[PDB]
């Protein structure tokens, strides 16, 4: 028994769910407060990862420490009761057929769990979640109500137990940093402000706070307090089993007590209640993290007034809703278009969380890299549009003269740290994708001509060596050669990008694998691998220039190039052309490039016909494309055919037939498909492959068939066992990128089956054991693992959006190409979304009378709020008619399908 | 109710044991297994920072954790029952007035768990041992009993959760480390043996494997396994409540299984039993950590097979029994002497442990530090005297030419490392043990020729005592200290003890004693390096140079010896010699010393200067002399309420750091133990002093504080001042220096107050209702009255030492015997007589004082002395009286005291 969704804004209930294990559900917000919550309201709660208030978990703690949010009821006749079930009483019914009946319910974005106990008459509902306020906080809302004959006499007691210091502090140092703690009640609860920090940072001193406050749903304070842990649980005891609760004792601090040098819990005891038959108590707790002592009473009258949750709550549930309501689909399939809006949340969530601070995200402290600069600008241009321009022109900052970029992300808007090497040979090629689908939505054009500098540290030459002159005083910019910040545009910054990977060719010829591509787990071949696959992408992206350079042309009107002169002797077809047949001269050319601009390039520009620069780039992209398709194309002896990924360290191909199974991998069928390095026919005996050797039938599209034992010579993710993680696993990202690529090549069918694979997998929660969301991946035993803050989620939503219901922008121009399979429509015949195009809410909504499936349909006709549109591969209008839309409101854009 | 002594080799048990939070007892060998064991059979179970075969702990886990070693029986009629106690069931009866009975007992090394199921009719005894054997294991017994009239039906299942990887992977990519996991089983039970491992090392593979076995008594194999862990807890479950045992699945896995990616567990299920009244039935696990694949059928007849177990057992406790037998105590205080018998297991657990690898120890990675080098001699100067000499010529490689020292102790004898990318601390402390520790080996075993034997120098990127950087250094000169040449320099371990005690001395702040530098004893004084000074220890160093002109003297006056070759660079330090300076200007002896280490940075000439015996004495003791008179003079306090004693510190401002202050006295007991141990505290200071201490430091509820209370942080001294007072380096009753503030007071000849010290930690110790601790000597007792960082505390050491050197009196004199009793009356037992044995000059003597006219320490002498029936001359004993002695056996020597005359 699977979670159901309920209404149709995709709330969802789970039956006893603490049956299953390593479930939890995020709480965040904006202002920076980051929770997990688990069926008996185990998790983490922190602002990063010096300052969590909760313990710091992974993914076994969640049934290995008793250290869950908890609230307490000792109920006359019964005892002390868990309102979650995390006691050592309920515990044991656990596996007995003796279970207490509970459920979970989430929404956007709050989490419930119920209970009931039946001997004694008594339910609970506990409410959690983070407002959306400024404050750093989680609320929880207790409900208690009596379900029996006759009055129950309860004594409730909340016990949040804190850690309030470093992740470092985990074991190392844990009860020396304990010393250090300094605890102050007061009339609403407790506050724990360690005197100093002893971390990785060093030892400095600290005034962060953490609290945990209270109060009876009329705002009435707790009772008294039990605010050190080991007199709350008792001599021998636990925090699923304390003698303060069990033993009912009196609580042992009042408002005005501090106590230092102790582990400390939120334990706040509330005034003993009788609670009459039919009816409720509640209560509402507050865990807050400030960067200096708490002003209790502001929190107290803006948190546990009487109201204040409820009015919080429903301020949640309308700012998520309206986040959320900038992408709807709408089709046959119900369940699937709810389960998107959960999908269509994960973008948010891992912006929020910088993909760390979730339980099985076990290492990460909150960063970002690289990638994350580029793909965070994917659903953000769907969903929140204002902010793209300027993120995309800051994170061209990090390139370095050499193609290469930066891999610490700092503080400011296109600050990037130095490293107190790791070069990743697909660094260079997201951001010409990125920024072309913001061009294609937005129609911003001038955005390649913006000036930005390129960054500088002591690596050069793609970091292969150190440069001799180089100290503290170059600072982090380019230098010219009369000592200025050199600036060169933003399309400077692209071509260089492009064009240095195609010289970096190892002894077959290919694009070097340097240390990994996406892969990050093939990194022990950094002398002699290639990565076969990133060099389709490569010759796509530069195929790509050369039309967008070309359209620039014509669109524009703009005829030159101003470029750093160094950079000419790269686009060789316009001086002496060297031979790209030759692995020699395009080596030596790229060391003569990197020679002319270390450790600074003249200044001087050169003006370069867009046309001839164009004519390069094609040059370019031509011999990559047919060195792939005559050189790396291969074929097992049983006869399936496709294009060999990988040279490892020893120089050899790493595809085909191999003792004990064929080798093959989805990454290096990806980027031919997507960028038409592979032909039609080339494309369907990929995708006849791919189903043959990577179709697994429990678990998906596999991210390579299994290569026996540890790959020494190819990257430490051959030591995962196989199916998990990058080995063989059905890895999320690159299955959803695998789609995206049929699609764009208009294969339909396939990639239906793909995107649904992946929906099926994830829904099927006997298997998946997760809540709504696309995991990371689907793992050996069919489990969703990693959940919540995958890229996948922003690639779903942009294939979905862009590729599926084919709703895109065409240089600023709405173009509408529905690949709608026929089993997609509804019983009325259609298929509908709800998106943000040009400052504008579009419902964009495909009738489907014929019942034609794809291939067998076209465009019969366009309605926009009731006025017939004019349309220019699928049909294409015009940007103004979409600005002259008035602002509020949705549009209905009726897209009549005829045979 | 706290742990009661049994017999008389110093077992202990202890009823309802778990109903004590943090109790836990260490199992270990020298092979290298370390082991930490609960009352409910939690804690630790490693050989090293990386490779642990249970989770990594601190204290907290103890509680909070499910994942104790286990041992569960499904019982017909009852269901699923730990022997242990670690259930969900058995643990909801905790404060409910309904616990199961339950006892600890343990003893030389070994722990055991007992528990009653008076509803079903069983009883569990579950003991666990590491072996003495060369291999890292850990074994664990189960016996259950039926109790009841009935038979019993039981299924058995053996459950020790798995985590086989570096500590560093507790949560930073535990997950993703889960996946490098395989799995094997076999007959008799499982192995992990991770493909690769991910930590601080970097990315590598990896052979080390981590094995749980087990057998019934009889030979018989397990009948299956859940070795995976999400298996056999089962969907939503746990640890102390898993599916497996709960709902008596059948096994998921039987031998020959493999599998690949999950975290693990040695969840051994054995065949259902039928079990008669009043009969047994036991099974044996074993938890191996291995370099490699185990050889599992070596493993089962060693270990598994029937009666190992039971001959193993046998083994250990003759080993534990035959090493603590080299110091034995015997008095009218018959428990304080088997308490004896745990703090003299002390000394060895801290050399096994590396100081690490137990709960509260939670921050150790198993390393030693330049302290340890020379505290782990005085342990077993007392206990195995072999090892001694070659242990001091290695550890003085370490030191440097500007007398401070390697602080990164290596492998390889007398291997020290460099660290050259971290600036490293220098402890101002560390030159003075060194003399301490070399000048107890000269007295105990009459080797004087050990000051004369070559050893090189350390050398290291970090010249004038961490000060610089030395641009000359690469790494093809190696570790060790150069002359002009390209030689590598010798000198006498007298050179480096000179060197190590001449260079503080010059080395003074602005009120003109001895800098802080990084800290001293005191790791937490580590905020004053720029102004701060330990005055404390100022009197340690003048103590030393007093010691040291002494011992020139003396080496005269027995040796002949009229000469000492020394490095001419260091005649500069010894400027009594050549054009003496002003000892009164700062400014001077600090230019004097830049003079030196300029003379030395970066090599040495090479060439030697050999200087008169008694002008180097007359040059030491001039430095000695003008040290007393300046801390007599300058640093001798008082109060306003009229108490007196030592300023300890000044600050990073430059400021006094005891005395009168606002919100209270400030005082350390830090800044009183060397001026009275080393006679820079004269007799009516030393009682002014003891007064102060008892006045300002003697807490009634938790004994000698190491310091009074200063309100807040304190940022111009030390972090320790961030700790709540009452913990650590904050004002508790820090074992370790309240020992040797005993043992100067016994030195100095303050008998009674020496006793009430030692007393007071003993008494401390043994509360159980507020130590909460097994038998021994914490490192700390905190604000509360709880012993804190068990087992591994230096002050063992120590106390030891001092009960049987000072107490007793029990001492070599250049390798002669001295016998000088400070026995109080009380000390003595119900036929008068008080006794010790104990290894000298490789004899073993059993040391007893009568007093049969029952007088009072300073009422009594020596009388007589007879040795193995014979009367001797002497209170001093000449070498060659003992030496003539039978090797095997124990040699009675009896002391008769009697009152004084007048
Ligand atoms: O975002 P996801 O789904 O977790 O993907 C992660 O792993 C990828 C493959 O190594 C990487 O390419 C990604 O950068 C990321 O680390
Ligand atoms: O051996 P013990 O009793 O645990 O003492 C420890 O703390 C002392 C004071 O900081 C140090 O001086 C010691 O070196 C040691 O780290
Ligand atoms: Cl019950
Ligand atoms: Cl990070
Ligand atoms: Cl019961
Ligand atoms: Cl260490």
């Amino acid at each position: 028994k699977g979670w159901k969704f309920q209404g149709e804004q995709g709330e969802f209930r789970l039956e006893q769910p603490e049956h299953n294990s390593y479930l939890y559900f995020p709480l965040v917000n904006e202002a920076g407060m980051m929770s997990a919550v688990t069926p008996n309201l185990h998790g983490e709660i922190t602002s990063g990862h010096n300052t969590f208030l909760m313990e710091p978990v992974s993914a076994e703690s969640l049934h290995n420490s008793k250290a869950s949010r908890n609230f307490w009821v000792f109920i006359e006749g019964y005892g002390a009761w868990s309102v979650s079930g995390n006691s050592a009483r309920q515990n044991a019914a656990r596996f007995t057929g003796e279970e207490e009946r509970s459920a979970v319910e989430a929404g956007f974005l709050w989490h419930a769990v119920t209970r009931e106990n039946e001997k004694a008459g008594l339910k609970a509902r506990t409410v959690s979640f983070v407002p959306v306020t400024d404050d750093k906080i989680e609320l929880m809302r207790v409900t208690l109500t009596n379900t029996g004959n006759a009055p129950l006499k309860l004594t409730p007691t909340a016990a949040i137990p804190l850690y309030g210091r470093s992740a470092d502090d985990l074991r190392d140092h844990r009860h020396v940093t304990s010393l250090l703690h300094r605890i102050f009640t007061s009339e609403y609860g407790i506050e724990v402000q360690p005197a100093l920090s002893f971390d990785e940072r060093g030892h400095r001193v600290n005034k962060v706070t953490y609290g945990v406050f209270g109060a009876e749903a009329g705002g009435t304070a707790p009772a008294g307090f039990f605010p050190v842990t080991e007199d709350f649980i008792g001599e021998g005891g636990a925090l699923d089993w304390p003698e303060a609760v069990v033993a009912n004792r009196e609580p042992d601090a009042q408002a005005g007590t501090a106590v230092e040098g102790y582990e400390a819990v939120g334990a706040l005891r509330f005034a003993p209640v009788e609670l009459a038959p039919g009816k409720s108590v509640s209560y509402v707790v507050a865990m807050v993290i400030s960067g200096d002592r708490i002003d209790v009473g502001r929190y107290a009258a803006d948190y546990l007034a009487a109201g204040r949750f409820d009015a919080l709550l429903e301020q949640n549930r309308a700012y998520w809703r309206d986040k959320l309501d900038t992408v709807r689909f709408s089709s046959g399939d119900g369940e699937q278009d709810l389960w998107m809006k959960w999908v269509t949340l994960q973008p948010i969530l891992r912006r929020l969380y910088g993909n760390s601070f979730l339980p099985y995200h076990d290492y990460g402290r909150g960063g970002r890299g690289w990638r994350d600069l580029w793909q965070d600008c994917l659903a953000l241009m769907v969903m929140e549009p204002a902010e793209v321009r300027h993120l995309l022109l800051n994170n061209y900052a990090g390139v370095r003269m050499d193609g290469s970029n930066a891999t610490i992300i700092g503080a400011g808007p296109g600050e990037f740290v130095a490293d107190r090497p790791r070069v990743w040979m697909d660094h260079g090629a997201w951001p010409l994708m990125t920024t072309l689908l913001y061009l294609h939505q937005s129609g911003d054009l001038d955005l390649l001509f913006q000036p930005q500098s390129y960054f500088r540290d002591v690596f050069v030459k793609r970091c292969r060596e150190r440069d001799a002159s180089w100290t503290p005083e170059q600072g982090n910019k380019l230098l010219t050669a009369d000592g200025q910040i050199y600036e060169g545009t933003i399309l400077e910054h692209i071509l260089l990008q492009n064009i240095v990977p195609f010289f970096n060719v190892g002894e077959h010829g290919n694009i070097k694998l340097e240390g990994a591509d996406w892969n990050d787990g093939l990194d022990l071949a950094p002398e002699r691998g290639e990565s076969v696959a990133f060099t389709a992408f490569y010759a796509s992206n530069l195929m790509e220039l050369s039309e967008l350079l070309l359209e620039l042309q014509k669109r524009t009107g703009k005829d030159s190039l101003d470029i750093a002169e160094e950079m000419a002797l790269l686009l060789d077809t316009l001086g002496k052309p060297i031979s790209y047949d030759s692995i020699q001269e395009k080596r030596s050319l790229l060391d003569r490039y990197y020679d002319a601009v270390t450790p600074r390039v003249s200044g001087k520009k050169l003006l370069l016909d867009i046309r001839k620069v164009a004519e390069d780039l094609k040059r370019k992209a031509d011999w990559a494309v047919a060195h792939l398709r005559g050189s790396e194309w291969i074929q097992s002896k049983e006869g399936y055919a496709w294009f060999n990924g990988y040279y490892n360290n020893d120089g050899e191909r790493v595809e085909g037939d191999h003792p004990d199974g064929v080798r093959m991998t989805l990454t290096g069928q990806v980027f031919a498909i997507m960028g038409g390095v592979a032909t039609d026919e080339q494309t369907e005996k990929i995708s006849q492959a791919v189903n043959r050797y990577l179709k697994d039938e429990r678990i998906g599209y596999r991210l390579n068939s299994r290569f026996g034992g540890i790959q020494q010579n190819l990257g430490r993710a051959f030591g995962f066992a196989f199916g998990h993680k990058e080995n063989g696993a059905m890895f999320s990202h690159m299955t959803v990128m695998y789609a995206n690529a049929l699609y764009k090549r208009g294969f339909v069918q396939e990639g239906f089956e793909v995107l649904d694979s992946i929906y099926r997998l994830s829904a099927d929660f006997e298997n998946s054991r997760i809540y709504p969301g696309v995991p990371e991946y689907i793992n050996e035993r069919g489990r969703g693992m990693y959940t919540y803050l995958t890229g996948s989620a922003s690639w779903l939503l942009l294939t979905q959006l862009t590729e599926v219901y084919g709703v895109k922008g065409r240089f600023g121009d709405l173009r509408l190409e529905p690949k709608l399979v026929q089993a997609q429509f509804d019983g009325s015949g259609e298929a509908a979304v709800e998106t943000l195009f040009a400052g504008r809410m579009l419902r964009v909504v495909y009738r489907n009378p014929q019942a034609a499936e794809h291939g067998q349909y076209r465009v019969d006709s366009v309605s926009l709020n009731g006025q017939s549109v004019d349309c220019q591969a699928g049909c294409l209008i015009g940007r103004s008619l979409i600005e002259a839309l008035p602002a509020d409101g949705v549009h209905e854009l009726i897209v009549t399908l005829g045979r």
